[PDB]
RNA sequence: ACGGAAACCUUGAUUCUAACGCUACUUCUAAAUAAGCGUUA
């Protein structure tokens, strides 16, 4: 994850929702589990600490992601994945003959 | 040195002929190999 960057209004809207205050647990099967049971298995080796762990949720369907940006050789700011987005149209479709199919209104 | 002696209750005979442990009965009834994708970046 390059191109993107998380949005800074998500980030305000994580920030003041307190959303990782209430962070929820899980064990190696992706089964909730109370923080000293997660320490616990964190500690003997049973549970990996990194994605073991969720922030809450935040509300309103806010966009999580912005696009990033780079300079140019010029100078200039750009979209990291504005200009390599695609260079040939894929070719295609296909027009299959199907003019024996009865519609339905 | 006896109402005593001698004398097979014996011979020949298939407990045999005929007869289906048989008639009827669905291993049957419902059921998508399918559901969840969070949080961080």
């Amino acid at each position: 994850m390059k191109n993107f960057k998380i949005s800074s209004t998500y980030r305000a809207a994580r920030k003041q929702q307190k959303t990782a205050n209430r962070k929820s647990f899980y064990n190696d099967e992706g089964y909730m589990i109370s923080p000293s049971e997660w320490a616990d298995g964190v500690i003997k080796g049973l549970i990996n600490p990194k994605n073991s762990w969720s922030n809450d949720h935040v509300k309103g369907y806010l966009p999580r992601v912005s696009p990033r940006s780079h300079w140019t050789k010029n100078g200039y700011r750009e979209y990291l994945g504005i200009g390599k987005s695609r260079d040939i149209p894929e070719k295609e479709p296909e027009v299959i003959e199907m003019m024996d199919l009865e519609l339905v209104v």
